[PDB]
DNA sequence: TCTCTACGTCATCAC
DNA sequence: GGAGACGAGAGA
């Protein structure tokens, strides 16, 4: 049977990672490798990777899991993105980890000068 | 036999003003009173009256006439609004002609600095 | 007769 | 543990 791409052992994949994000990765390995597999909210994607609404809203560009908004079911649904997708796009947009670091720098300077 | 609300004479109303904007106004009167009946583009409404996309996009707030964009039919459709509607909303938003001209004054000062 | 949205940055409120 | 305010470029 098909084996998890991290451990090469487990045959039972994490239902979310597999069904939503198309990753043959078991639940244990996903918890051991959050640098790849962690789920990030839409707000975390904007804050951490400087991605915009038009990017994150593009269904052709990212897989996403939706859930009820934890603050209230009447508020806009929560949107969860897999770190490895988010990061891969962000590194392309910004010029790798380095460029992203540059952009983070450039916005902190922003607020200092803006009081 | 219903008469134009400007002249009280003509019974043939301007098709656009009547059908689209629901105004019983003849075409001659519409050209004689542009302060009421002139059609303004979406761009002109933003420029002249400081209305936003959310305001002008609101189907329940303004009547509007759409035409093909005159630059190219592949561009987004032109949208025309009637001055008397747009102005009445702008006057409410900004506090009469007084307050609108103030906003003008303000916005203009704002870019002077920049 | 031009129109829409990317670019901001973030408070607010969605209930 | 998400969806409008002030103002060039591509094409709704
Ligand atoms: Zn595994
Ligand atoms: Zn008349």
């Amino acid at each position: 049977a098909p084996k998890c791409i991290e451990c090469h052992i487990n045959i039972e994949m994490d239902p979310v990672l597999h069904d939503v994000f198309k990753l043959q990765v078991c639940k244990q390995c996903s918890k051991e490798h959050p640098e790849k597999y962690a789920l990030l909210t839409k707000t975390e994607c904007k804050e951490d990777y400087f991605l915009t609404d038009p990017e994150l809203n593009d269904e052709d560009l990212f897989h996403r899991l939706e859930k009820p908004n934890p603050h209230s079911g009447t508020f806009a649904r929560m949107q969860l993105f897999v770190r490895c997708e988010v990061e891969a796009f962000a590194f392309k947009k910004w010029g790798g980890e380095e460029g992203l670091d540059e952009e983070w720098q450039r916005r902190e300077e922003g607020k200092a000068h803006r009081r």
